[PDB]
């Protein structure tokens, strides 16, 4: 699918890919180089799996946190901006995409979660997490809710987990100490406990995901959500009169969102490295280029100084940078995805009641040092067999499969194909796995 003299680009489905495609059509008009923008599911998992070979796209877009792992594995071309080009972008954004000395991607924009609120339900939004139970009660009476946001992705809960002292890897000297993990300290427990009580007290549902929370906010049913700049386009379109503001504090500490830098990497395997560079440097990272993407879905505070100077005038963007400042830039180290999986698991388990907070975070501290494991058949499993534990073991494999953490829930569910011993159990092999 990668061919000399064409570009294939991958970007996430929540970003402005139609806008990016317009930049691509301008590139093609100038250069004769066809550009195809795709937004695959699980692209960030898909990329390391397929570029491992020589496949995948010429250009990949993601937050910088995933980049060091791609670099560590040799999947990224070292990029070669000249000093004048580097000077067009904020130094702290190049920092985000520097790994083991080398620039491994182009920074595009600075993403931080903010509190989004409906001015016609809550004209004065809460300054603290602690007042939200009371607010939800008052609003429940009016047939509304106070707050909904995606609880299936740790990105969204981390600001609260971090507020009172949770952290990922301790930053010491000038290094991240990957032996000093902070997902199971007192502050982390306090934050996750506070969320678990929101659910226990019926102020939030453990099953709330991205699209549920978005539909509810945009339909005027809940007073508040937590989301990024990319979400503002759809709220605009729904004519909710909304504001963007600083996240609530918890125990008098600011929420500390993990800050991402949307970045564009060039595939080490691409025979279009120069074309990709000229697309990125001369078409995308221009006022016009970024405008076109931003108009589709807002980017946040862009890395390009000249266009940010304009965007910075928007209170929404100032709100984004205030939240950014209170939070922390994500590491880009390879251990970041293991960290995220460990915390994903902990949050989902604690919130659903499958595990206590303390137990869930103890497991997260241990798992942050490991890697996401998948279900592997421990026996020949004939077609239509109801799964028992002795049929399933756990292994760190690529491509990943059903999460090993799902084994208990798999018990009694049926496979729809014969699964040989040692085969990775995939989601499409199990009947009813969608639920
Ligand atoms: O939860 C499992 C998940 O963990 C890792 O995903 C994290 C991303 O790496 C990280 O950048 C961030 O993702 C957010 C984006 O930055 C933002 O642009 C927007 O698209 O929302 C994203 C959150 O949904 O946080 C997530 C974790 O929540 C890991 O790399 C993934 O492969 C893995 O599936």
């Amino acid at each position: 699918k990668i061919e000399e003299g064409k570009l294939v680009i991958w970007i996430n489905g929540d970003k402005g890919y139609n806008g990016l495609a317009e930049v691509g059509k301008k590139f093609e008009k100038d250069t004769g180089i066809k550009v195809t923008v795709e937004h695959p599911d699980k692209l960030e998992e898909k990329f390391p799996q397929v570029a491992a070979t020589g496949d995948g796209p010429d250009i990949i877009f993601w937050a910088h946190d995933r980049f060091g792992g791609y670099a560590q594995s040799g999947l990224l071309a070292e990029i070669t901006p000249d000093k004048a080009f580097q000077d067009k972008l904020y130094p702290f954004t190049w920092d985000a995409v520097r790994y083991n000395g080398k620039l491994i991607a182009y920074p595009i924009a600075v993403e931080a979660l903010s509190l989004i609120y409906n001015k016609d339900l809550l004209p004065n939004p809460p300054k603290t997490w602690e007042e939200i139970p009371a607010l939800d009660k008052e609003l429940k009476a009016k047939g509304k809710s106070a707050l909904m946001f995606n609880l299936q992705e740790p990105y969204f809960t981390w600001p609260l987990i971090a507020a009172d002292g949770g952290y990922a890897f301790k930053y010491e000297n000038g290094k991240y100490d990957i032996k000093d993990v902070g997902v199971d300290n007192a502050g982390a427990k306090a934050g996750l406990t506070f969320l678990v009580d929101l659910i226990k007290n019926k102020h939030m549902n453990a099953d709330t995901d991205y699209s549920i929370a978005e539909a509810a906010f945009n339909k005027g049913e809940t007073a508040m959500t937590i989301n990024g700049p990319w979400a503002w386009s759809n709220i605009d379109t729904s004519k909710v009169n909304y504001g963007v503001t600083v996240l609530p504090t918890f125990k008098g500490q600011p929420s500390k969102p993990f800050v991402g830098v949307l970045s564009a990497g060039i595939n080490a395997a691409s025979p279009n490295k120069e074309l990709a560079k000229e697309f990125l440097e001369n078409y995308l990272l221009t006022d016009e280029g970024l405008e076109a993407v931003n108009k589709d879905k807002p980017l946040g505070a862009v890395a390009l100084k000249s266009y940010e100077e304009e965007l910075a005038k928007d209170p929404r963007i100032a709100a984004t940078m205030e939240n950014a400042q209170k939070g922390e830039i994500m590491p880009n180290i390879p251990q970041m995805s293991a960290f995220w999986y460990a915390v994903r698991t902990a949050v989902i388990n604690a919130a659903s009641g499958r595990q206590t907070v303390d137990a869930a975070l103890a497991a997260a501290q241990t798992n942050a040092a490991a890697n996401q494991a998948s279900v592997v058949a421990n026996q020949l499993i004939p077609i239509n067999t109801a799964l028992t534990l002795v049929m399933m073991r756990s292994e760190v494999v690529t491509p990943v499969g059903i999460p090993a953490e799902d084994i208990p829930r798999l018990v009694s569910m049926q496979v729809n194909r014969a699964v040989p011993l040692g085969t990775t159990l995939m989601p499409d092999m199990v009947k009813g796995y969608a639920a």
